[PDB]
This record gives structure tokens, C-alpha cells and sequence, in this order.
């Protein structure tokens, strides 16, 4: 198995988007998972559409939040999700206007990972790639993160409130961390990324709501 892994230095990760004043982090979490899969599936790295997900997933609440699994299942039942080109992100909820001709990919179900199990999660990243994970990002230390392996004892493992993407895992100055792709902009944290703590007793509840799509 691998100690360090980074799907960024493998071309599996698209540019850091920026959700804006819309609680669509789930849409952005799902999309980034598929994106890494597609790149592995066909070798093509294109930006999938969070907006197709926001508008079209009736099980989710749009900007009011949603679950990645519902978003994955949707892409399966509808046999496809558009690209950003065919479906730009307005950052606001609107009626579903999905275009078949814009379809960039689809998925045949999803796999969920045992709750709290970071090893399973690490194994997922090593084999598959970017996996959608939900975490507690309320802590203002998170909102002011800039450098280093994040860790705060206040973080509540059951206060899952922000969906993000796991694009890797590794180590730094003795600290085994996770590499997280965030959807708050290129100007948040380190170039839109956070090196959250790993192993540290399921820090922030990272391994409780993770799932990747089957392509
Ligand atoms: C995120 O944007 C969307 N959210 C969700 O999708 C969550 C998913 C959890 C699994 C993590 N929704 C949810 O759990 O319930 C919704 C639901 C489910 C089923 C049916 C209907 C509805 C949460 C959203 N993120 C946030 O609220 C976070 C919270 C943190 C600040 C603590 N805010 C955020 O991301 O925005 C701040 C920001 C915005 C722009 C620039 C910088 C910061």
C-alpha cells in the first residue's frame, strides 16, 4: 500500500471552483469525485457540472445542501451529467435544464466507506482516487486556515456540515494528513486546499460520510 498519494500530481484534479453564496458543496464534492474517475476511465479531465446536480437532484435541497450519494444515484438513473460548458454554474437554484448533447459522463452506482474508518478511506484513495467526504468546517480556525496540517480539538465528529473532496493523503513534519480540495475559492486556505489531520481519531468526522462513484 502507499504512504503518500496525491491525485493532483497525477492530473486527476480539476481547477478549484468557488461555490459562492449557495450551499452546494455536495454538488462540488460529487463532481470532483466523478472528475477523478473520468480521468482514470478515459484519460480525459473535464469540468463536470455542479449546477446540473443542484437543479436536477430532487432528493437534495439545492443550495440548502444535499448528500453526495443522492447526487451519484441521480447521475445513474438519468444516465448522465453535463459539463460546465453545457451547464455553467450560476450559483443559484433553478429548474432542471439538463442537456443530453452536453453529457460528459455518467456513473453506475456508488460505494460508501465504513463510518469512522480512516484506513478504509486511505485504501480508497490509494486505489480509486478522489473520494467525496463530509466534514465539520464551522470552526473559525478552518475558515482562517492558511498553512500546515489542520487540527483543532473543538471539531465535532458528528457535526458534518460541509462536503469536500479527498484528493490524497500523506505526511508532513511527522504529521500524517489528508489533502482536501475545497470549494470556497482559490483564495481560501492554501490555494483552495487544506491539509487536514489524519489518523488523529477521525478528526473533524472526516471518515463518517465518504463515498465514491462507480464508473
Ligand atoms: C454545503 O455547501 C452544502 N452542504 C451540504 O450539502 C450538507 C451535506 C452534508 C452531508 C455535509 N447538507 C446536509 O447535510 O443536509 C442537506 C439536505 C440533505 C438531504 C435533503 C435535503 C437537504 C452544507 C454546505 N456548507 C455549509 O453550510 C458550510 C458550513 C461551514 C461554514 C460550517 N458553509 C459553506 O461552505 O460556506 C461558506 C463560504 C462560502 C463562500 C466563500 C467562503 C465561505
Amino acid at each position: 500500500a502507499p504512504d503518500s498519494v496525491d491525485y493532483r500530481k497525477k492530473g486527476y484534479v480539476t481547477p478549484v471552483k468557488n461555490q459562492g453564496q449557495c450551499g452546494s458543496c455536495w454538488a462540488f464534492s460529487s463532481v470532483g469525485a466523478l472528475e477523478g474517475q473520468l480521468k482514470k476511465k478515459t484519460g480525459k479531465l473535464l469540468n463536470l457540472s455542479p449546477q446540473n446536480l443542484v437543479d436536477c437532484v430532487s432528493e437534495n435541497d439545492g443550495c440548502g445542501g444535499g448528500y453526495m450519494t443522492n447526487a451519484f444515484q441521480y447521475v445513474q438513473k438519468n444516465r448522465g451529467i453535463d459539463s460546465e460548458d453545457a451547464y455553467p454554474y450560476v450559483g443559484q437554484e433553478e429548474s432542471c435544464m439538463y442537456n443530453p448533447t452536453g453529457k460528459a459522463a455518467k456513473c453506475r452506482g456508488y460505494r460508501e466507506i465504513p463510518e469512522g474508518n480512516e484506513k478504509a478511506l486511505k485504501r480508497a484513495v490509494a486505489r480509486v482516487g478522489p473520494v467525496s467526504v463530509a466534514i465539520d468546517a464551522s470552526l473559525t480556525s478552518f475558515q482562517f486556515y492558511s498553512k500546515g496540517v489542520y487540527y483543532d480539538e473543538s471539531c465535532n465528529s458528528d457535526n458534518l456540515n460541509h462536503a469536500v473532496l479527498a484528493v490524497g493523503y500523506g505526511i508532513q513534519k511527522g504529521n500524517k494528513h489528508w489533502i482536501i480540495k475545497n470549494s470556497w475559492g482559490e483564495n481560501w486556505g492554501n490555494k483552495g486546499y487544506i491539509l487536514m489531520a489524519r489518523n488523529k481519531n477521525n478528526a473533524c468526522g472526516i471518515a463518517n460520510l465518504a463515498s465514491f462513484p462507480k464508473m
